[PDB]
């Protein structure tokens, strides 16, 4: 094994100058942890920190919409609340019969809502969850309002989260995004993303759920370039998802995590001993100059937090990132602080293709544990960071979900975008399944959530597959 890093979990106070790594020594106890698969098997991940295969005969979460990343009706505890006996889920959409591919979809998002009858068990529900779609959470042209008069082709509604908190009742926290592409997809100008909030009133009868307003998009948070990294640093920046909390630790404020990228000028020579992991004697130690010209210089995800500076929580302000991955991956997204037993779990999810050269693991979910929101965070499961990934071969190529390497596994990009709800429950949805594209949500599942290792729980469900799209409510709004 190469020695993985030690961390303390000791907690900072938030408004701290202290980053945790994800080091590439951690990172590397993901294929150290690994088994080259006993054929005809493609798995060479843990049993413990593998999805079950989901099948192939899959149904659609709705036949006129593709959904993919997807939250709940939430408050600031992270619990997940009913209205009025109604389940309410909110996803990222698109239109299957609009003229763009699966794989372009992402700048034709809009926020969706849907809802279900609450206290059914998932095995008593229709097959695809019963989820019935609301449409379009926010009027056409109401989120595109923060870019103002800049050029552009095309923007977008991307994730975040939804609290139920002025007969407006819920705040939609989500990420703006402005696009302005040739055809061809390339960039004219870098791309604009923008976390914002809109207010609205989520409302209901014995017939159906609705929302009124959402008419009033404010921007809260752009990137620095001090702390986050900007479009003018990198054109491929990634800056969202929102995930805004109540801290038990700090009462009175009101905190949020979400993905950033280290702010330097794209191709900046700036990883340094500590992003390697290693001690100075380790004589199996990387060469931080090696590392450097192997390209990982490309790939440096950081989770972010701010706080709010108002009480109508209206005005934010950027904190030092609280993790980084510097020189390990380039995508730490949909950050979530999960509180447990006392201790503060940060879920992240990321793909096997962002890795850094030298450095490998599957699609899926990572997480880490400490003391507090800004820790010397511990990576879960034997100081590697993987909580649950898609089964995945890490001793054969990745392929792509639109093409598929015959040498991997069918499933490696199964599931995306897993968000940790109360219980170890665990929601995502399909990207392929073999030369299938979902745009569906995947059957929920349990991890076994203990100390700093976890464990994916195969007698839940049918072999530990619940529910298609189970996004339950544990308490009434
Ligand atoms: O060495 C770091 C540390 O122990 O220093 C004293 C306090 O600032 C603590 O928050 C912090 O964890
Ligand atoms: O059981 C083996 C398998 O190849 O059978 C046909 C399809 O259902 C596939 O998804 C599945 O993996
Ligand atoms: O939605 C899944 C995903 O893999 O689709 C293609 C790209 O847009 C990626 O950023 C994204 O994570
Ligand atoms: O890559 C170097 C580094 O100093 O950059 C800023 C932060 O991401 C730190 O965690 C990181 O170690
Ligand atoms: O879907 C839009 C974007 O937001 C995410 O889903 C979550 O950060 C990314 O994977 C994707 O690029
Ligand atoms: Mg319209
Ligand atoms: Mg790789
Ligand atoms: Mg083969």
């Amino acid at each position: 094994y190469p020695i993985p890093t030690p961390h303390s979990g000791q907690a900072y106070d938030p408004f701290a100058d202290f980053t945790a790594k994800w080091t590439r020594a951690n990172a590397r106890q993901i294929k150290a942890q690994s088994h080259v698969p006993v054929s005809p098997d493609q798995n060479s991940l843990p049993l413990n920190l593998t999805m079950p295969d989901i099948p192939a005969d899959f149904p659609q979460t709705n036949p006129d919409v593709w959904v993919w990343d997807t939250w709940p009706l939430a408050d600031v505890h992270g619990n997940q609340l009913s209205f009025q006996g109604w389940e309410v889920i909110f996803s990222l959409t698109a239109d299957p019969h609009a003229g763009y591919v699966f794989d372009d979809r992402h700048v034709h998002a809009r926020i969706g809502f849907f809802y279900r009858k609450a206290g059914i068990p998932a095995n008593q529900r229709p097959i695809d969850g019963g989820w019935i779609y609301g449409g379009h959470l926010f009027p056409d042209g109401s989120s595109v309002k923060v870019f103002g008069n800049v050029p552009m082709t095309q923007n977008a509604e991307w994730s975040g989260g939804a609290r139920f908190v002025k007969n407006n009742n819920v705040s939609l926290y989500y990420t703006a995004t402005s696009f302005n592409r040739n055809a061809q997809g390339g960039n004219i100008t870098p791309p604009i993303a923008i976390i914002s909030r809109a207010d609205g009133q989520i409302q209901a009868d014995d017939k159906h759920v609705w929302f009124t307003g959402f008419d009033q998009h404010l921007p809260l948070l752009a990137p620095d370039g001090k702390y986050y990294q900007t479009g003018q640093q990198n054109e491929f920046f990634s800056f969202r998802d929102p995930y805004v909390f109540l801290d038990p630790a700090h009462p009175g404020k009101t905190f949020m995590v979400f993905e950033g990228n280290t702010a330097v000028q794209r191709g900046s020579r700036s990883c340094t001993e500590a992003d390697l992991g290693y001690s100075p004697n380790d004589p199996n130690k990387e060469d931080l100059n090696a590392v450097m010209d192997s390209g990982a210089i490309y790939q440096m995800a950081n989770v972010g937090l701010a706080v709010a500076t108002n009480d109508e929580l209206t005005q934010w302000k950027f904190l030092p990132p609280i993790l980084s991955g510097n020189c390990v991956n380039d995508q730490t997204e949909r950050p979530q602080i999960y509180l447990k037993d006392g201790k503060y779990y940060l879920f992240t999810i990321s793909h096997r293709t962002t890795y850094a050269a030298g450095v490998d693991g599957p699609d899926g979910v990572y997480g880490f544990v400490g003391d507090g929101i800004r820790s010397d965070f511990i990576p879960l499961n034997g100081l590697s960071g993987l909580t649950l990934g898609n089964p995945t071969d890490l001793y054969q190529p990745a392929g792509a979900p639109y093409a598929l390497n015959p040498n991997q596994n069918p499933r490696t990009f199964q599931s995306y975008s897993h968000y940790v709800m109360p219980g170890g429950l665990v929601e995502s949805f399909i990207d392929a399944i073999g030369p299938r594209r979902g745009g569906a949500l995947a059957p929920t599942v349990k991890i076994n959530i203990n100390g700093t290792s976890t464990i994916l729980d195969r007698t839940y469900g049918n072999a530990g597959l619940g529910g298609y799209g189970d996004i339950p409510a544990n308490l009434p709004a």
